[PDB]
């Protein structure tokens, strides 16, 4: 079975943290793609000689091959492995496609956002973060690739939409797992695809859209479905009460104690950090290859 080693610092996944020395029980130094290695079934360990400067010294990772599958093991639990991303990171197109116009209520939405499949095709996505930068404008929606994503600028890696809790920067959720099981339910029951049957009496499809949206800010960014509080909350002031209604169904159907009916989802992740991460509709794991991801705490020392 394929691995590849990656690491990370913690609380800045716009790119892979190079200059760590790590050991296999082989030793390398963390690069900038991932340090590859074809394995057989066994358990192994890795661990983090030195980490580079200004970082402090990760946990050791310990894992288990076993028929194809990985299974990272902490403490008396062996899961498996959350950490599924494309071999070559930050090589995905996402766009918000300035060619589709439609209203929420009475403005244009304006949050058509996309990413591009492998073979071309494109899946409805989700902001993850609320405050950061939507994913780059494409005046044409996404026939041709925009200029961020071609000059480099902004790129995402794709992933498997586990171990997300960590992407979010005011979550209303204290548990990563708790966490997963509302984001998984809220894509669930929300609007997944163009021309969908919208069930909702009558919401449009761009309304299930903006519902799922806000849904999200809910869990990710702690948004507040109230009326009053919306009115200046990045556009959703244009939402309509019958629209509001949907996305506290959605909300409030993620929370309920039922597990969540779809198995894993997409996920992306810019390689600049002032822009969002994205949530996806769709599931495309014939990419994805086990990574064993370590992760850097940077240290932050006073400047005495």
């Amino acid at each position: 079975t394929s691995v590849l080693i990656r690491k990370y610092a913690i609380g800045d996944y716009s790119k892979l943290l190079e200059g760590a020395t790590l050991q296999l029980t082989r030793v390398f130094s963390s690069n900038d793609i991932g340090e590859r290695i074809e394995l057989s079934d066994g358990t192994y360990t890795l661990t983090e000689l030195n980490s580079p400067a200004g970082y402090s010294i990760a946990e050791p990772i310990t894992f288990k091959v076993e028929a194809g599958k990985v299974y990272t093991i902490i403490d008396g639990k062996q899961i498996e492995n959350p950490n599924k991303e494309i071999v070559e990171p930050y090589s995905v197109e996402a766009y918000n496609d300035f060619e589709e116009f439609s209203v929420l209520t009475t403005q244009n939405y304006a949050k058509f956002y996309y990413a591009k499949n492998k073979n071309g095709s494109s899946q409805v996505v989700y902001c993850f973060n609320a405050d950061l930068k939507s994913p780059p404008d494409s005046e044409d929606g996404g026939k041709t690739m925009t200029p961020d994503f071609t000059t480099g600028e902004v790129k995402y890696t794709h992933i498997a939409g586990r171990d997300l809790f960590k992407y979010t920067v005011k979550p209303r959720d204290t548990d990563p797992d708790t966490f997963l099981k509302h984001i998984k339910k809220v894509i669930e029951k929300g609007y997944r695809e163009k021309g969908q049957a919208i069930e909702y009496s009558g919401l449009t499809e761009t309304q299930l859209r903006a519902a799922t949206q806000l849904a999200i800010y809910y869990f990710t960014d702690s948004a507040e479905l109230d009326k009053d509080k919306l009115k200046d909350y990045h556009g959703f002031g244009d939402m309509n009460d019958s629209t509001l209604a949907v996305a506290k169904i959605l909300v409030e159907y993620a929370q309920d104690s039922n597990p969540p009916q779809l198995t894993d989802l997409d996920f992306f992740i810019p390689n600049n950090n002032k822009y969002q991460s994205l949530i996806g509709t769709q599931w495309h794991p014939e990419d994805l290859v086990d990574i064993i991801r370590m992760e850097d705490k940077k240290e932050v020392i006073p400047v005495t």
